[PDB]
């Protein structure tokens, strides 16, 4: 029972012991087991898979099978009343900064990665979902439910396409289905430089020995660089204006263009490492390409971590972070570091975070232009709003003095991304991110809400009254009974967010347990985290701790007002200061004296 490892996917395992830089894929961080982690394996399954069939149907699929005795809604429905709101009013969270919300995404992309399966190159199985709405096989469509305005002008279905699987593509059974995550499990700055060895090096501009990445020679934001272009169709950032022309960027992680402040984001990292070659190149003219590269790869991956662990998940987790993260005690070769299925479940709460509007600010932090403030909707694949209409820092100090949609229980999802999504090869702004999150749930085989309570060893609900206790909610939980008729049905993605928030946090329980434990596991589990003995010189190790998410603005765009804490709300002029009272990062201590 339980023979050890399906492995026709990652089948090569070469590891050089000595290295101390991590790989791209991720491999060999883990001596003893060195595919732990590794991009392109199956995602970790903390509590066995629940299929319909046991082993690779969703629930939802047959409609004559039911879920403990009851018909499972549909994701559409369960969006339409619970998830949907019309007065982004008041919806504001006056506590945490629009970078809050955009930190979030960063974070979540370097972590995890499920793409849709691919037997759809040079296929009709593209639009026989799209055109007639027909499931089998890999098409499992969103189907809209009565009552639905969608119906009258978009047809009967939003077309979905099931997560790849490991060993084939399209059959196998004899074991329960599991996804695959096609980035590192590593907090490991992946994002930037990719997790394949192929895009690794495509990225890295190899034309001199200055290891430096790639930026773009076509474009350029005020001397300042541009990420390059995905020279690829077709591109749905030129589909979104065919007169612009401008084409998505190219980034180590493949979804940086869906939203035109997570490209500004994966803007301002590139520019970073570019920023730590050349230092690194003065302070040692000796250290070749690779070595420059590394090096700055590898102070780029730290930075990361110590933002996400010191700023950003305190105020996620809040009275939770200490129950859950402790402070470090050192790398524990034991841990589990692998990402788990649930976590990139969990991880779109942020989704709640997403507010209806983005701006463009002056010098003075007022409206840029005539149209300074735009539709979230509109920057789906938006590179031109970039390119064409003033580079990045007025986007940047929007993420600085706009809020971050607080999460609310009788408005979760902004219309703007429930139901004016875009999706590539898909051609209108009509889709329901909500929808697809709960469609995905089941897609990955997930338990129930209450299976994960047991799993965090808190109450499991079985009644109305039940329910509204630990919601403390009396009309959503009747909502989500009437939907539902159980909570042991209930999908994890929204009876995980309809919990209120723990003290000083912006998740429930529930959730918080589950970030928690994974992002206990990718510290402690990782060989190269930065504040490991041995990893960084004691003297670069205090350096380090000076980062500021203030600090990487400064460096890498043409502001020079900026708040001391990124993450909270702040309001110009004065929660913002000068950059020079800012901590820079001193790199003296990567200078190496050998003779
Ligand atoms: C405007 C901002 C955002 C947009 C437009 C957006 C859109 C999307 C879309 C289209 C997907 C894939 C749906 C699927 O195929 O299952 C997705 C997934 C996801 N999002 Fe977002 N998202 C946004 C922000 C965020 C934020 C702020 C967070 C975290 C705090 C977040 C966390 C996730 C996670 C974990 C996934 C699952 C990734 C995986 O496949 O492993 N997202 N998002
Ligand atoms: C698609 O992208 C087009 C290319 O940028 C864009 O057109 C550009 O945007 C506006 C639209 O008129 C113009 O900017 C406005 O502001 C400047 C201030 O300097 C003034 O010249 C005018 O008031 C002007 O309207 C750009 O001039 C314009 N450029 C071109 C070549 O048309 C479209 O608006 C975008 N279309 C969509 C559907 O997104
Ligand atoms: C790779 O780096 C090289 C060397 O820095 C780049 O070529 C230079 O680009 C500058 C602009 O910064 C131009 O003035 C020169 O043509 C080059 N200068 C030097 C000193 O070499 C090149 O653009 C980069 N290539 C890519 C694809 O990013
Ligand atoms: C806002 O959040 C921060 C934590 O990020 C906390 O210090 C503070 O108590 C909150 N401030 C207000 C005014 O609610
Ligand atoms: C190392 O990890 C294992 C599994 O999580 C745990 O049982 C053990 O207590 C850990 N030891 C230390 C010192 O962290
Ligand atoms: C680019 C793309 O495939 N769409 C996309 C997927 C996930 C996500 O979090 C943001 C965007
Ligand atoms: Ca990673």
């Amino acid at each position: 029972s339980w023979e050890v490892g399906c492995g026709a996917p990652v089948p090569l395992v070469k590891c050089d012991e000595n290295s101390p830089y991590r790989t791209i894929t991720g491999d060999c961080n883990n001596r003893r087991s060195p595919a732990l982690g590794a991009a392109n394996r199956a995602l970790a399954r903390w509590l066995p898979a629940e299929y319909e069939d046991g082993l690779a149907l969703p629930f939802g699929w047959t409609q004559r099978k039911t879920r403990n005795g009851f018909r499972v809604p549909l994701a559409r429905e369960v969006s339409n009343k619970i998830v949907g709101y019309l007065d982004e009013e008041g919806v504001l969270d006056q506590n945490r900064s629009l970078l809050f919300m955009q930190w979030g995404q960063i974070v979540d992309h370097d972590l995890d990665f499920a793409p849709e399966t691919e037997l759809g190159s040079n296929e009709h199985s593209k639009t026989q979902c799209e055109e007639y709405c027909i499931q089998g096989d890999n098409c499992f469509p969103i189907m809209f439910p009565k009552n639905d305005p969608k119906l009258k002008t978009q047809g009967k279905c939003m077309p979905f396409f099931r997560a790849g699987f490991v060993c084939p593509t399209p059959p196998y059974q004899s074991l329960a289905r599991e996804q695959i995550n096609a980035v590192t499990s590593f907090l490991d700055a992946s994002l930037v430089y990719g997790s394949e060895p192929s895009l690794a090096s495509r990225l890295r501009n190899l034309s001199s020995p200055l290891g430096l990445m790639a930026v773009n020679q076509e474009a350029w934001d005020h001397g300042l660089a541009y990420l390059p272009f995905n020279n690829k169709k077709p591109s749905p950032c030129e589909f979104i204006n065919t007169t612009a022309r401008v084409p998505c960027f190219l980034a180590g992680d493949f979804r940086a263009s869906e939203q035109i402040l997570l490209a500004t984001a994966h803007t301002l990292l590139l520019r970073e490492h570019n920023r730590l070659a050349r230092e690194l190149k003065k302070l040692n003219p000796h250290w070749n390409g690779e070595k420059l590269y590394q090096e700055a790869r590898k102070i780029l991956g730290a930075f990361i971590q110590i933002i996400t662990f010191r700023d950003y998940l305190p105020i996620v987790l809040g009275s939770e972070m200490q129950k859950w993260i402790p402070p470090y005690q050192g790398y524990n070769n034991s841990v589990d570091p692998r990402i788990s299925n649930v976590f990139t479940f969990a991880f779109r709460f942020g989704h709640m975070e997403v507010p209806s509007t983005v701006s463009r600010l002056d010098e003075n932090y007022q409206p840029w232009g005539p149209e300074a403030e735009l539709p979230l909707h509109t920057l789906f694949f938006n590179t031109w709003r970039i390119i064409k209409d003033g580079g990045i820092d007025p986007l940047v100090r929007g993420l600085l003095a706009k809020k971050s949609k607080l999460m609310n229980q009788d408005k979760m999802v902004t219309s703007e991304l429930r139901n004016k999504l875009f999706q590539p090869t898909h051609k209108i702004h009509g889709f329901d991110l909500a929808a697809i999150n709960l469609q995905r749930c089941r897609d990955h085989g997930m338990p129930g809400y209450n299976s994960w309570r047991g799993f965090c060893g808190l109450s499991q609900p079985k009644t109305l009254k039940g329910l509204q206790t630990v919601l403390k909610n009396k009309i959503l939980a009747k909502k989500l009974m009437d939907l539902y008729k159980t909570p042991d049905n209930i999908d994890i993605w929204i009876g995980g967010n309809a919990e209120p928030m723990v003290e000083r946090g912006r998740v429930g329980p529930l959730l918080a347990c589950l970030l928690g434990r994974q992002f206990q596991q990718i510290r402690d589990g990782d060989r190269f985290w930065w504040e490991n003995p041995g990893v960084f010189t004691e003297k670069q190790r205090d350096s380090l701790q000076k980062v500021s998410f203030s600090r990487l603005i400064c460096d890498n765009t043409h502001i020079t007002k900026v708040p001391l804490h990124a993450f909270q709300a702040n309001n110009y002029p004065h929660d913002f200061v000068d950059c020079s009272t800012v901590d820079k990062l001193d790199l003296s201590p990567w200078a190496s004296r050998e003779n």
